[PDB]
């Protein structure tokens, strides 16, 4: 092939114009996100039941809901909760593969078959089915600045003016809301209303009916009188639309003609649909809105849209409101992006550098800016052609293999001026007998190559898709240089080609090296141990070595968690989360850029006691001591903040897959599987939390990731007392409830929306347990009872978020490894701990822990199959059923350096090492192919020795390692290794290639002729 | 999908179907005909019965095997355990009461109200202590059944 | 309804929820008079339309609990749809036996 | 699915009451495969009898 | 404040203009690329795309 194609040259000019223009025309589709979509499936179900508690949502809601959730495909596990601020969450997890939009129509098309079901209040606030992603573009923030506006003021502009604005803009395929828009607000009050002998149901009889929209007719329209003439609807009563309208509502008429209104018997405003989250900014209220992605957008364009569409209603934001940003996932996907084309773009410059100095030809050092640039921008194409986009991943994913497609064009032009050298023949006629020596030595490096890679793509779940796109990548970046190396490349060498400082430097140095390795070889078995001795120096490194996933990289943002002990309060929540927003402010000036607080979210739960408050920090350049980077901030702030009353309030580093899986620990589910209690569990999760920590030896940390009981008021409805009174128990509850849960009775239209109409009891009425004493409610036969008359209550225990595991209820406790013991190896002596538990208690691991289990550990089993097909490959190569062994003995050499960055560095076995190890095993098979190759050719061919021709091709194999191998490291140095900016997964890469480069080539110049010449001798000896 | 558009025509009907036939609950399914296999359970102790071991599987084992992702469909042989009240037409006329009371007495006192909550939302001035008002709840036992007042 | 206290009333809600449906060229709606009310998705040529209608009936499925009881009493119809009829079939009486 | 049928089934047994089993009355499972393994014996003997 | 699109059989058509220009170029940089190959030779092309 390479040579009819050396003869037809424009042809492989075109051949590289259209790589280069798909590749490039390709550039210009490919969708730009931080990472790819990496995440099972889930689908969470979700609603509201206006002031419930975990038990009544949940036996009344979950249950229900859940006992509904059959017949439904590729469903992986279902998890749920249901806490004490009336809510329910249920969370489908499905398989790999499933589609996201089929998983979600069976959820909510079995949902809405159980709604009938559904306690009514339920019905209306309305149970809502959505696909649950963490990843989220970028979080707007719209602040008031002069003290005008609220939370809900702020709310209710931005979700009436400008919501649909940007969720009707390119990409976003999502806007939520920091806030609440307006709600009627109807705050009654027992005491003006007591005295007109009414209760909150008259006071919700009378909104419906004042406030309904009633259908009449037109006139004729349907069958009219002969010839009628006139046609036209009537338009009967039609919905309130003011405060005012409101408090005029006409409540009681009673003899001597008396005005009893709304107005005088509640406070009538204008406010929040919901009261309990206090989300303000750098101190003022806020009220923001957050965008996801969308599906094939650029997280840059569809953010470079967002700012824009921010910018048209700017002049229109009326009083002092500004809009502040303090998440975007740009600014890093931006650098981590200008880099990556940089360190290509350098790594480039490189091969031009290490090819003068060692070439001198200037039309020499031009070919492979020629031929990578092209491989680059042609397996872009090939990106896009498989779904694939440009993405932390898939970036790192090229560069982590620019060694290997740079080490394709400096081996190609190498042979046309080893062979155009000595004795040589002119470029054409040379060229020729290069791709022969080499042609079938590089079809063959690609097979070897495309194991080693492929088998990559085929892990687990999670995990596995990312490993995928590395695996996809490189073997697409790789296929498509060789693709280069027999097409292009060749035909470029002829008819192109025909220093002052090194020269006669390697002229002699050759020399040295080329006795070095024929010195000492006449013992030969020198070196077969010392590499038995390198094998298992190795071997013990790799056990030793700490396992992980990601570097867990300095973003633009981390987060503070603070969280009050049991009953504590919103407002009492406040003054912890004030301290946190001005300790930033203040004993930080110079990092933080700002503090968006919310009260109210928590880790675990919601409730007044819970906050999280997210910290966006100045740009890096701002930035500049390593002491004002996170993984110190956090520190000094975490430990800054040990020192606060009941208050919980630490500092962390939210990890690099935003939307994952985190730590590398456990998910351990507590499940019961008899009638056995909530109570009766309780204790069951203690008894095993207890014999948890007597066992330091397999980590701390084993904490529930619950709610504790907590006290709880209960009031008691007498039976046989209402009975005698005229009092009728839903005239009781609905008072109670509507007072103190308060109540959604219907909508009316402000300024053109829709929007609720909640009717609850003032503040001032609903504190305290000395409270009821005010609610009076009518009996049937005429007269106020007072609740003391036919009720009695008293404080008891109870769960404020209950849990279950597909289906039965449980608890979800997790904790971490060991400092010293493995992921898997803490599992089973947890598990071994749940045996002996009480009768009727299991568990089951969900989650990451489950995410390993069920994908267990492929890499042996796999790579069996790779190496199995390396050997089956290269002996096909080599018309051996032996000498490929003397190739697979330089898997070894990478391995050790690439590991040996566990001294230099502390660092851990995370993925984008893995990948590393792998691109490293690469160029070292690559290498003992050419090497074998070269020995065996001139020494089947040109018949020479044994062991003379070992030396007469590990030397003509000498200068190309040189070369490629220095061009790699001195271009997987730079910002890769000793960062700052997006750094870690940078540094990351980079030493496991670095080191472990070294020992790879630096040790296989002298290794691979002894691993041939102590090979064929022992295969036909005796 | 043939699933997908089936229930799309469903749901439009829904609303006009009996409140009762909603309270079943219709249901939709795309499943083979004929029976995949069949899971028995008894009880070697003979200590179970068939209203006991029919409500174990039912209550204990049934949820989970239609969860199972390809179990197009689960037929239980036997019932779920539920309250019972096997009415007397006698003693209801003695003391003077339909059927329509029992229904309504069920209603009332075999109940699971959302009362509100002490720590408010829009809180006051300044509030510590917090907590969930807890109001009637469902029973549990047919002795609490019993007890209904009538 | 009577015509804007209803485009607002449910068209709106419907509209607002139709955000981030793949391969969405343009909707266009019409609120009634008489009560009627029309969103209609278009999408790109090419585009799986059993998917699309799906992804659309996901989206709904979150505005309709937001929609007056008396709506939601009717159905909120979601298919795939074409434009023109392909034939009017029609039928009459021979022998005045039967009325309009 | 069977597969997961049983195995589900697995899961749910360490918890019943005393003494409660599952017997395993009609199931057409089994012998599509002993029928399929009768089949690739026949496949395989035929083979050394080839 | 007020603006304007096409729909139906205008967007359609609308949009099968601007394509063009596009279609014409794209489609003869193909047809001149497959002809400095076909001939082996750059410079026959030159004189066919005239």
């Amino acid at each position: 092939m390479p040579n009819f194609f050396i003869d037809r040259p424009i042809f492989a000019w075109v051949i590289a114009i259209i790589i280069m223009l798909a590749g490039g025309l390709a550039i210009l589709k490919l969708p730009v996100a931080q990472y790819p979509t990496i995440a099972p499936p889930a689908v969470t179900i979700s609603a509201s039941y206006p002031g419930a508690d975990a038990k009544t949502v949940q036996d009344t809601v979950t249950q229900v809901i859940e006992q509904n959730m059959n017949g439904i495909d590729n469903l992986m596990y279902m998890s749920s909760n249901s806490d004490s601020t009336g809510t329910v969450q249920i969370t489908l997890t499905f398989e790999s593969g499933t589609d996201a939009d089929i998983a979600q129509v069976q959820v909510q098309n079995k949902l809405q078959l159980a709604m009938p079901l559904l306690p009514q209040e339920v019905q209306q606030q309305g149970v809502s089915v959505e696909k649950s992603s963490s990843s989220f573009l970028m979080v707007v923030g719209v602040i008031n600045t002069d003290g005008t506006m609220t939370q809900e003021d702020i709310s209710d502009y931005v979700a009436a003016n400008m919501k649909d604005a940007i969720s009707r803009t390119s990409g976003v395929g999502d806007v939520q809301l920091f806030g609440s828009q307006y709600a009627m607000r109807i705050w009654m009050n027992p005491n003006e209303l007591n005295k007109f002998q009414l209760t909150p149901v008259d006071v919700i009889t009378a909104i419906k009916a004042q406030n309904a929209q009633v259908a009449a007719g037109q006139l004729g329209g349907t069958p009219p009188v002969k010839g009628q003439q006139l046609n036209a609807s009537i338009i009967a009563q039609t919905r309130l639309t003011s405060t005012e309208e409101f408090g005029k509502i006409l409540l009681k008429v009673n003899q001597d003609g008396s005005r009893v209104l709304l107005r005088d018997v509640a406070k009538i405003e204008l406010g929040g649909e919901n009261y309990d989250i206090i989300a303000e900014f750098n101190g003022q209220p806020a009220s923001g809105l957050g965008i996801k992605l969308a599906t094939g957008a650029n997280a840059l364009d569809t953010a470079a849209a967002i700012r824009a569409e921010l910018a048209k209603m700017e002049p229109f934001f009326p009083s002092g409101l500004k809009i502040v940003y303090p998440y975007d996932t740009t600014p890093f996907v931006k650098i981590s992006i200008h880099e990556v084309v940089k360190t290509l773009v350098e790594a480039i410059i490189l091969v031009f550098l290490v090819m003068y100095l060692f070439l001198q030809n200037f039309r020499a050092t031009l070919i492979p800016t020629i031929a990578v640039p092209v491989v680059l921008l042609g397996t872009f194409a090939v990106l896009a052609a498989f779904g694939f986009s440009i993405n932390t991943l898939t970036m790192f994913g090229m560069v982590l293999a620019i060694g290997l497609l740079v080490d394709d064009a400096i081996v190609v032009v190498e042979n046309v001026e080893r062979v155009m050298a000595e004795e040589g023949l002119p470029p054409k006629e040379a060229t020729r007998k290069s791709m022969g020596q080499i042609q079938g030595a590089l079809v063959g490096i690609a097979m070897v190559l495309s194991a080693v890679f492929v088998p990559m793509a085929f892990f687990g779940g999670s995990t596995g898709a990312i490993y995928r796109q590395f695996s996809i990548t490189i073997v697409s970046a790789m296929a498509l240089s060789v693709l280069v190396a027999l097409i292009l490349t060749p035909a470029l060498c002829a008819t192109m080609l025909k220093f002052g400082w090194f020269n006669r430097m390697f002229e002699k140095s050759t020399h040295h090296y080329t006795d070095s390795v024929g010195g000492i070889l006449r013992s030969t078995g020198r070196y077969l141990v010392l590499y038995l001795i390198i094998v298992v120096g190795m071997a013990y490194l790799f056990v030793r070595l700490p396992s992980s996933f990601l570097p867990d990289e300095d973003q633009g943002v981390f987060m503070t968690m603070v969280q009050l002990p049991a009953g504590a309060t919103q407002e009492r929540t406040q003054k912890v989360l004030n301290e946190v927003t001005h300790y930033y402010l203040t004993k930080e000036k110079n990092n933080v850029e700002s503090v968006f607080a919310v009260n109210g979210f928590g880790f675990a739960g919601r409730g007044q006691n819970t906050g999280i408050a997210f910290v966006s920090l100045k740009d890096w350049a701002d930035r500049p001591g390593e002491e004002n980077k996170v993984e110190a901030i956090t520190m000094r702030a975490t430990r800054a903040f040990s020192q606060i009353k009941d208050a919980m309030v630490f500092a962390f580093n939210l990890p690099a897959i935003v939307e994952l899986g985190t730590a590398t620990g456990f998910d351990f589910e507590l499940i019961d599987q008899a009638g056995l209690g909530h109570e009766k569990l309780t204790q069951a999760r203690n008894q095993l939390l207890a014999e948890a920590a007597k066992h330091p030896d397999m980590l701390t940390s084993v904490r529930p990731n619950g709610l504790e009981d907590t006290p709880q008021f209960k009031i008691d409805i007498d039976q046989e007392k209402a009975q005698a009174l005229g009092v009728s128990i839903n005239d009781i509850n609905t008072t109670l409830g509507a007072a103190w849960g308060g109540s959604y009775v219907n909508d009316f239209i402000d300024r053109g929306r829709v929007k609720k109409v909640y009717v609850m009891s003032e503040a001032k009425y609903r504190m305290l347990p000395d409270d009821i004493g005010d609610w009076y409610v009518r009996a049937a036969d005429g007269q106020m009872v007072p609740f003391s008359a036919f009720s009695s209550s008293r404080w008891e225990y109870g769960s404020p978020r209950l849990e279950r595991y597909n289906g039965l209820p449980s608890m979800e406790i997790l904790g971490q490894a060991a400092p010293g013991k493995s992921t898997g190896e803490a599992m089973e002596l947890m598990e071994q701990l749940a045996s002996k538990l009480p009768t009727g208690v299991g568990y089951d691991w969900t989650g990451m822990s489950y995410q390993e289990r069920l994908s267990g550990n492929q890499a042996p089993s796999l790579y069996a199959i790779s190496l199995i097909v390396v050997f089956l490959c290269l002996a096909a190569l080599y018309e051996s059923w032996s000498i490929p062994f003397s190739v697979m003995l330089v898997v070894p050499l990478g391995v050790i350096g690439a590991l040996l960055a566990a001294t230099f560095r502390g660092l851990t076995n995370d993925v984008y090492f893995q990948v590393g190890l792998l691109t490293t095993i690469g160029l070292s098979a690559k290498n003992a192919i050419l090497i074998v190759e070269f020995a065996k050719d001139l020494m089947d061919k040109e018949g020479k020795g044994l062991i003379e021709a070992t030396l007469d091709a590990v030397r003509m194999r000498l200068r190309p390692i040189l070369m490629t191998s220095l061009a790699f490291i001195l271009g997987v140095m730079p910002l890769v290794i000793s960062t700052g900016a997006g750094s870690g997964a940078q540094n990351a890469v980079g030493t496991g290639v670095m080191g472990g480069m070294v020992t790879a080539t630096v040790l296989a110049i002298f290794f691979v002729p002894v691993f041939f010449v102590v090979v064929r001798r022992r295969f036909s000896r005796k």
